């Protein structure tokens, strides 16, 4: 009957929760981890992992259809089974569940399958029983928002996309963020007649202009239909087993599926926070200080639920550093949220870190900003007729030309960024790049040979 | 005639130095006896990378497509078309290099130069002089030196191929043999790789040499260690038999070798200068690329330092900045130069090997971080190719003195890490950089 006591209770078994629980357990803490759905959270089950698998498949189909002849190959794709692709993808995710469970076991983590709700400042309830600890981590992540139009029951969010076991012949993606950009490129590369509709002149408005421009340009060249200045009005199911999505501008598209990515919301509703001193912002995100402390001593928060940078490695690092602080005496340790690198898996991929050109100009002024810009055809395309471009930009500030932003779009940029992120975090200048000998022949060398 | 600068060799180093000199107003003469662009453009980095790409594409189609739900058939593979297309691209490069030389007012002569005096050279029976002369003549393949050597092909012979041998034996332990072996193996040839010692790639970190062999063996390449070539004989059925000193013999359609290169200094007329050569024939130079004779300089493969294109280019450019743009103290640092080897999968390396670090700093000052994982790319098929990474750290601060990796995508990962390492990155600098997920590159910043 008495509350079962632990040193640490982690609510949510996703990127942030698993990382924080494991690190606390490694340091000898008696840890309880609570997950209501599936171990691994969003990234493993309906996020980064399945997205990357599908991207890889779509890239493979594109390479085979377009780039093989130039290298002397006459290739025929006798069949493509989207169903088998999905089955293999899900079999890998099941394997990941096992890998994560073995990691948790190695760190002596005890787990509960169910949803937790606070019942006091240091007490939660799940499946009828109460548990208490002096340290509780909220790592509940987020979930998709609804489309909010008539016929939305016919549309699919990202979860709906992953639930697909057959590919639609025609599809309309609604949204301007990286999720819509990535998923649109995936079904398009796999052969669906693909439309991408977004509200303004351009999508990916938070990205550097070079990147938003080029993602659209590259997709448009390969045959994706772009519908800018398109606000959804309604989705109608017709008598012929198909849908018609109409926009406020009057245009319409007949399609087999509508997939939307119009924002996510934090999993703080029905968490019982009224029983704590944890404050939420207007959007429902948990307020935290630099140390991941909520407004109540004894409760912490990391990951998507705090509404800062919604990436798996951020949640992981925030969670690990938090456990080092609480259970390994690293009293002053915290995660720096500046200069976090991001890769977006468009076709080709995008790499970005630091400030956009417009943000740099606003912060430092035109007289203090110098932009280096490069555009070249990767050697990979030298033998075919399709000359896809790779575009790169370095944003430098002051006499010293300190790099405050680096952006690129092109084949292979997904693997080029990590090292440059290290150098930029260290305060790299244009001179530091220039003094590093190039590696030839690679696309990466173009970053250190810009004039 | 008289010029401000005479450049002997129209390869990576010579073109780079000549263009930079012309850009600064020097009257330049560049002499090239063969093809503009030298080794890298014609019979090196460029065609090597093109063939590697074709090889990787075939391996991908045959092995990795089923896992992603594709039933694919390679109906035909035309090595002849691949080479035609490759050479068409190289011809385009010739044109671009020539346009660049024209833009910098470089005069060119097609012929082989020989020194006749300390500041005078001869080409096509005519003499030319200049107060500054750059030797950028590069190197060439060594010969096998055994009976039947004429039946084998060096790397130049490999690029001269317009058709592929069905069965092939690669001879040599260096990166050239390693790369070419992987290329023909991925393109379908029954491939053997024979080298003199227990392992190849002996100048590379042990993790890299060991894994290159392991990865190749797993994919069906036949490895023959402790195999010193003895002879090659042509049989009555128009096939070759290469025999080694250990008694092994292999019947094959071609023997391709990479047993080292030698500097192009022997027919250069250096007896007419004060330019000294080392015991192997390399031109001796100081940190500023000065030969032992004032007025003559040398860059690139001919100096026997780091035989890479970007090194030759940077040495040549900086030399021209020093000689023609008053950058008196400018020189190229040859430490921490990054290298990528296009094996299958590729190899990335910068800094010291584990053994060199241990010898230099001592066991109690060296800490090694290792990572081994299966790239997600391979998660859906039966073949789980591994990616292996190593960070070599020194002292209490764990300064990174070496970084090594083998696996898919490492070819594009290295450049940025080289910048950080050149800046003096520590393990803490890597740890303090947020990872990018999902990528292979994140494993470099998350080792424990
Ligand atoms: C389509 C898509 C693609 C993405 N691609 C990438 C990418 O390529 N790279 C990248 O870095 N990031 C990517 N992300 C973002 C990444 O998935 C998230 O940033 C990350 O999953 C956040 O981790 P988290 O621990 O905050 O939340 P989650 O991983 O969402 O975990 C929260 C967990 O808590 C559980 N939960 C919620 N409430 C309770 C409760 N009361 N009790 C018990 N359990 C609860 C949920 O079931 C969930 O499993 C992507 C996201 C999406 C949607
Ligand atoms: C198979 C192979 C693959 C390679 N792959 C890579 C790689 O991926 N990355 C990399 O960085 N490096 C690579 N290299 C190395 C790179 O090609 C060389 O380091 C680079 O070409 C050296 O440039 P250089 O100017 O010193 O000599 P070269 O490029 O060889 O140029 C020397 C030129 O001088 C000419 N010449 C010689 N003597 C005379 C004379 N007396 N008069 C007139 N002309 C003369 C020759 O015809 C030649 O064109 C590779 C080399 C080979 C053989
Ligand atoms: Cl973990
Ligand atoms: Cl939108
Ligand atoms: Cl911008
Ligand atoms: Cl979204
Ligand atoms: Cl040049
Ligand atoms: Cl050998
Ligand atoms: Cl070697
Ligand atoms: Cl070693
Ligand atoms: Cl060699
Ligand atoms: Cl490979
Ligand atoms: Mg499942
Ligand atoms: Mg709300
Ligand atoms: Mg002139
Ligand atoms: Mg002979
Ligand atoms: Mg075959
Ligand atoms: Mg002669």
């Amino acid at each position: 009957n008495a509350m079962k006591t632990y040193d640490y209770i982690v609510i949510g078994g996703g990127s942030g929760g698993i990382a924080s629980a494991n690190r606390a357990g490694m340091h000898g803490a008696n840890v309880l981890l609570i997950e209501g759905n599936e171990i691994g959270g969003t990234c493993v089950n309906v996020g980064c992992v399945p997205k990357k698998v599908m991207w890889q498949a779509s890239s493979m189909m594109e390479m085979m259809e377009r780039d093989t002849a130039g290298y002397g190959f006459d290739v025929e794709i006798k069949n493509f089974s989207f169903k088998q692709l999905v089955e293999n993808r899900e079999k890998y995710i099941d394997f990941l569940h096992g890998a994560y469970n073995r990691g948790l076991d190695s760190n002596n983590i005890e787990r509960i399958h169910g949803y937790a709700t606070f019942t006091g400042e240091q007490t939660i309830e799940v499946n009828g029983t109460e548990y208490t600890a002096p340290h509780i981590l909220i790592a509940t992540g987020g979930r998709p928002k609804k489309l909010g139009i008539p016929g939305e029951e016919y549309a699919l969010d990202s979860n709906g996309f992953f639930a697909l076991e057959e590919m639609p012949k025609r599809v309309v993606f609604v949204g301007a963020g990286y999720i819509a950009a990535e998923l649109a490129g995936t079904l398009h590369g796999l052969g669906a007649e693909t439309h991408w509709a977004f509200r303004h002149e351009r999508p990916l408005r938070s990205f550097d202009d070079m990147l938003s421009e080029k993602v659209v340009e590259r997709y448009q060249e390969m045959g994706m239909q772009i519908h800018p200045n398109a606000t959804p009005a309604k989705i109608e199911k017709t008598a012929q087993n198909e849908y018609v999505i109409t926009f406020e501008n009057g245009e319409s598209i007949t399609t087999d599926a509508v997939i939307f990515g119009t924002g996510r919301q934090p999993n703080t509703d029905q968490l019982g926070l009224e029983n704590t001193k944890v404050a939420l912002d207007e959007k429902g995100y948990v307020k935290v200080d630099k140390f991941q402390n909520t407004t109540q001593n004894g409760i912490y928060a990391v990951g998507d639920v705090i509404g800062k940078i919604d990436l798996t490695p951020v949640a992981i690092a925030a969670g690990r550093r938090l456990s080092e602080r609480l259970f390994n005496g690293q009293t002053d340790l915290y995660l720096d949220y500046n200069l976090v690198p991001t890769v977006v898996f468009t076709h080709p991929p995008v790499a970005t870190i630091g400030l956009t050109e417009k943000a740099a100009l606003e912060e430092y002024g035109e007289d203090q900003v110098k932009i280096y810009r490069s555009s070249f055809t990767p050697m990979y395309f030298a033998l075919g007729e399709y000359r896809q471009k790779c575009d790169m930009k370095l944003i430098c500030v002051g006499k010293e030309e300190k790099i405050v932003g680096l952006h690129g779009i092109g084949i292979g940029v997904d693997e080029m960024l990590q090292g440059f992120a290290v150098a930029i975090k260290m305060g790299a200048t244009k001179a530091d790049f220039d003094n590093t000998v190039a590696i030839h022949p690679t696309g990466s060398e173009e970053f250190v040979t810009m004039r």
